[PDB]
Order: structure tokens, then C-alpha cells, then sequence
């Protein structure tokens, strides 16, 4: 599998997806066709979400489509080449690709060859669940499991207090692994393994064990 999991879409004083845009490039392989799922968004349009990502994202030869703007979303997201899931309310983002019948088939598409793209919320989508998003509540998903594509828990813009509720869920979910990953920092899962990147530490959580720094280019 194809994912390119990013803790935020822009470094400060850069341009939104910049630092993405190499990793992007690097991994595309000639694919074009992107949907982008919006549904994160909640003070922006999601019409006006889709534009910012088509503009930087086009002369990457990558040709974005708003799945929001698609008559038949199911089959758009079954010939995609690419799905891209933007930052927002985590919650928000995973009721709507449930409540749509969207979330199942991302990651049959995914399974099947596509690449991945995810920041914020969307780098939390690709987990088993989003049980360690930063987010508010602000509505009620109707279940937490998540795509299910990367297999460790990640908590997107760390900062440590955090680390105490990543161990309160360790003591209820005592079998996870969860990554408290930066802003600035990302995982790029290709070719057969995940590997980190980015110029921040990178911290694991696993029950009973110390917090763990991980370097640039440690590989899961």
C-alpha cells in the first residue's frame, strides 16, 4: 500500500501542502485522478476546500475532483487513482464518509492500488480508529473504527498534558501503539514500509513503556 500521512498541511510562513508537495511527487507514479474528501471542513466550504488542493496539486499532474461535487461519489471513489482527505473536525469527517457509505469503499480503493493523502483528520482517518484525535466531539460519528489501512494510532499536531491521555487510552486499549507525530512530520507507508520523515521529534506511546523518540527515516 500507497499512504502519505501528514501530521498539517503548512509549515509556518510556507505555502498550504509545500513540504507535501516533493513526498507527493515522489510517490505518485504516474497517477492523476484524486478525490478529495472535504467533509473535515466545517468553517470553509468544502467547494472552496477542493480548489486550494486542485491548485497545487495540478501541475503535479494530479487532476482533483471535490467528491462533494460528483454525482455518483461511490463509483468516483472505485476509479480514483488517488483519494486525498483534508484536515478539519476529525469527527465530523468520519460521520460523513459513514453516513455517505464512503468510508468502506476509500479503503477498498486504497487496497486495490491507490494512494492515500492524508493530513490532520485525514492522517487520523487512515487508523484503526480515531480514538486519538485532539479534536472536539462536535458531532457523533456512529462509531469510532476508521479505515483501518495503517495499523498504529496517530495523534497528529503533538505536543506534550497530552501524553496523559494518550496513557489513559493505553490503559483501556492496552495493545496499542500510538504515535504522537508533530506538526512538520509525516509517514510515508510505500513499496512495503513505513517510514517517518520530518525535522521534529517524533514521540511512541505503548502501555508500560516509556515514551520512545523516534528519528527521521525510522522505519515502523
Amino acid at each position: 500500500m500507497e499512504l502519505l500521512l501528514l501530521s498539517n498541511s503548512t509549515l509556518p510562513g510556507k505555502a498550504w501542502l509545500e513540504h507535501a508537495l516533493p513526498l507527493i511527487a515522489n510517490q505518485l507514479n504516474g497517477r492523476r485522478s484524486a478525490v478529495f474528501i472535504p467533509f473535515a471542513g466545517v468553517t470553509q466550504t468544502w467547494d472552496e476546500y477542493t480548489d486550494k488542493t486542485a491548485e497545487v496539486l495540478a501541475p503535479l499532474g494530479v487532476n482533483v475532483t471535490g467528491i462533494h461535487r460528483v454525482a455518483d461519489p461511490l463509483a468516483a471513489i472505485e476509479k480514483a487513482e488517488i483519494i486525498i482527505v483534508g484536515g478539519g473536525n476529525t469527527f465530523q469527517l468520519l460521520k460523513e464518509s459513514r453516513e455517505r457509505g464512503l468510508l468502506a469503499p476509500m479503503a477498498d480503493r486504497v487496497k486495490r492500488g491507490a494512494l492515500y493523502i492524508g493530513w490532520s483528520a485525514g492522517a487520523n482517518l487512515a487508523c484503526p480508529t480515531i480514538r486519538t484525535t485532539n479534536d472536539m466531539p462536535i458531532v457523533d460519528p456512529n462509531g469510532f473504527d476508521a479505515l483501518d489501512l495503517f495499523p498504529l494510532q496517530i495523534n497528529p499536531h503533538f505536543t506534550n498534558t497530552r501524553e496523559q491521555r494518550i496513557r489513559e487510552l493505553l490503559v483501556v486499549a492496552p495493545e496499542l501503539t500510538v504515535i504522537g507525530l508533530p506538526e512538520g512530520n509525516w509517514i510515508q507507508v510505500s513499496n512495503g514500509q513505513a517510514v517517518l520523515g520530518g525535522p521534529n521529534t517524533t514521540w511512541v506511546f505503548k502501555a508500560g513503556e516509556e515514551a520512545v523518540a523516534l528519528e527521521a527515516g525510522h522505519r515502523f
